[PDB]
């Protein structure tokens, strides 16, 4: 990098939202006046959680990672007590907020995120670069309703979190692949469109056999090129799902997208 980092290089503004390790602020960089976003995580907290060490590979990954829709990192710091993440701010906030306030998504709203997430998904397997658990809740908005994945690139630990977003193959304890982000695809493609994920369930050993049995119903109103790039996307088998340029090329895609 060019530049060391200190938490008096900021002025911090107000929160954007609070995670389980801690809070992502608003902030300005004090001499140039650029506006970002400070996400600060609690050492002791990421010791204790065991994912210390993770998190630094992920912003290693994540610091050579520059896409449209890849929320920039720009570079991190730490004191004694917090680490401290400096990111690309996304001023119309997260997919999930905009999901809670229309409910549903329109099929031209959900082909262009889609299409958004395969092109930041083709760029990272590119780069043999994977996710996990992504979700509207880390998928964010740039000024011109531009969708930025927020949630890192994913690093394996050495050989209770929720089920919703994952697929047979890292929940069955089986080998994984980049076909992951397939299953995600679709995941998201089915919550964007009904309203919440298609697996879900009031308990989590429920929501494991739905998603080992990939058992999931679509309501009346999703349309057939919907069902049809869904159901290609949640197939058990990873090698049965499509590559990222057959969705991109997929006719209902196509039909609703804004090119
Ligand atoms: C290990 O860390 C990986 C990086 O993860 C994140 C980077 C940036 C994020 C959120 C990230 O994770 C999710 C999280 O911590 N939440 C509290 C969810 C709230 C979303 N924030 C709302 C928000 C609005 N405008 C923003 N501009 C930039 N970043 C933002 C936000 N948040």
């Amino acid at each position: 990098k060019k530049r060391q980092w200190a938490l008096e290089d900021f002025e911090i503004g107000r929160p954007l939202g609070k995670g389980k390790f801690g809070n992502v602020y608003l902030a300005r960089e004090k001499q140039s006046k650029f506006i970002l976003a400070l996400k600060v995580l609690f050492k002791a907290q990421l010791e204790k959680a065991g994912v210390e060490h993770q998190l630094r590979r992920e912003v290693e990954i994540q610091s050579h990672l520059r896409h449209p829709n890849i929320l920039r990192l720009y570079g991190y710091f730490h004191d004694a007590t917090r680490v401290y993440l400096i990111l690309e701010y996304a001023p119309l906030g997260t997919v999930y907020r905009e999901l809670q306030k229309l409910s549903k998504f329109d099929e031209q709203r959900t082909a262009t995120y889609i299409t958004e997430l395969a092109n930041a998904l083709s760029y990272c397997h590119s780069k043999r670069v994977i996710h996990r658990d992504i979700k509207p809740e880390n998928l964010l908005l740039g000024s011109a309703g531009e969708l930025k994945i927020a949630d890192f690139g994913w690093s394996v630990h050495a050989p209770c979190g929720t089920l919703d977003y994952l697929p047979p193959e890292m929940i069955e304890g089986r080998m994984h692949d980049e076909k992951v982000d397939l299953w995600s695809l679709g995941v998201l493609c089915y919550e964007f469109l009904v309203g919440k994920p298609p697996f879900e369930a009031n308990t989590y050993q429920e929501t494991y056999k739905r998603i080992s049995r990939v058992e999931f119903t679509f309501p009346d109103f999703v349309t057939e090129g919907a069902r049809d790039l869904i159901s290609r996307l949640l197939k058990h088998n990873p090698s049965q799902r499509p590559m990222l340029r057959e969705v991109l090329e997929h006719p209902w895609i196509t039909a609703n997208s804004s090119k």
